């Protein structure tokens, strides 16, 4: 599996920052191909960003923090994926645990951006992963297996080819409390078997992503593990030297 | 008040469309004086609004169709008005019913918005309205006095200052059932003068908005009652010709 690294940016992003992050970033990748590098701007700045990335001849992928279940129509306020498909926009996340917490988006109703993004062709960044009581009551497999259920149950596992998995410790994210690469890999290996259960062929090859709090100081770390293909960073996505950094551990760690 | 005439796109847009319709848009407008025109694109296409408007140095006011409760942060997927601010935006309209029914947004949600968006020097453009069930019921103005209240009650009548108020009856909405010129009047007096209870200075000022189908046919009628401020456009919006007709209407009535 060819590593996957994305960058989330979560509710940050200005003109400016826009243009010199990604122009800073694709100068450090300079002549680095062994990694899928892909952001995830504000929709506000997807235009600008693809502008840009085009502008350079950037091989950086271009993705979205979120969609919803239409294409055009009456839905004030929505996201469409025909709409992000004009950006070349094509790695979106769902699923994120700051949308599933504060947006209160259920397994059912994610699932259902699942079967919709591949719809359009698209592909979706599936997030996963458990609380911190639920970890501590050690149900970590158990919720893990259950999000993922929701697509597997109502469409099948093939629907996961193609697909990207990010697991997080929810716990892990923004907190500086990163989970240890052995632990983490612990789950990922069980979160393939889950699949493998269903199919081996699609738990060989889909990406599953780590996404705890992803720095350039543990990188190589997790990308040492067999079963972590990429991890799917925030905090350290808005710093082109960080972000490369982690790019590049991946690229040399999967070789 | 000065009439305001905004169109909401909805989930309607394409790199195409967007110019050819701003810029037909601004071709049609060309010298109609007396009328705040706005345009509310998804998005995703505010940034190719922004630079088209401004190319042609139209005067056409920049809106959005939603907003969030923080301007910065870990909140993915969020729409912050902040960053609208950048590109010019300043209408956002907020407690649309397909947002309420699709999104389950409630009175609070919705007035929390309120509040953000006049903090971030934002003008919001409340939207209120009955189902067709509390119609029948004879439930209007108790639906719009309980989600107008939500604000007032909360951030007080002076908060409604510099904000635009749209009534919309759901059933009205992408229907074609639009609500008579009459019936619109009787609410819009009604609602001012629950407002007017606590602020006649304020009743008096606020822009109240008509909803249901608006159309280059009938926008005039509505334009002719005295406490119709303007209209909010949905289906007629995306079409240069019509909405353009909609807003020569207001100005020529007001």
């Amino acid at each position: 599996r060819h590593p996957v690294v994305m960058g989330n940016w979560k509710l940050n992003g200005s003109k400016e920052m826009v243009v010199d992050l990604l122009n800073g970033l694709n100068a450090e990748l300079e002549g680095v191909t062994g990694v899928d590098v892909a952001v995830a701007p504000p929709a506000l700045f997807v235009d600008l960003a693809e502008r840009t990335l085009t502008e350079a001849g950037s091989a950086i992928i271009l993705g979205a923090q979120n969609t919803d279940l239409n294409n055009s129509g009456a839905f004030t306020g929505d996201m469409s994926p025909a709409m992000l498909k004009e950006f070349g926009a094509t790695h979106i996340i769902i699923g994120h645990s700051e949308r599933r917490e504060y947006h209160a988006e259920s397994d059912e109703f994610v699932a259902k951006k699942f079967a919709f993004l591949k719809e359009n062709g698209l592909t979706p960044v599936l997030c996963i992963g458990e609380s911190d009581a639920q970890n501590e009551a050690g149900e970590t497999m158990a919720v893990c297996a259950r999000q993922l259920d929701a697509v597997i149950n109502t469409q099948g596992v093939e629907a996961l080819e193609g697909a990207i998995i990010a697991y997080e410790p929810i716990w892990a994210i923004g907190t500086g409390k990163a989970a240890t690469a052995e632990d983490a890999q612990r789950i990922h290996a069980q979160i393939r078997a889950h699949i493998a259960e269903k199919s081996e062929a699609v738990a060989k090859n889909v990406v599953i992503q780590y996404g705890g709090s992803v720095k350039p100081e543990n990188a190589a770390a997790y990308f040492a593990q067999p079963d972590i293909d990429g991890a799917l960073v925030g905090g350290a996505a808005l710093d082109a030297k960080s972000f490369a950094a982690i790019a590049k551990a991946a690229a040399e760690a999967k070789a």
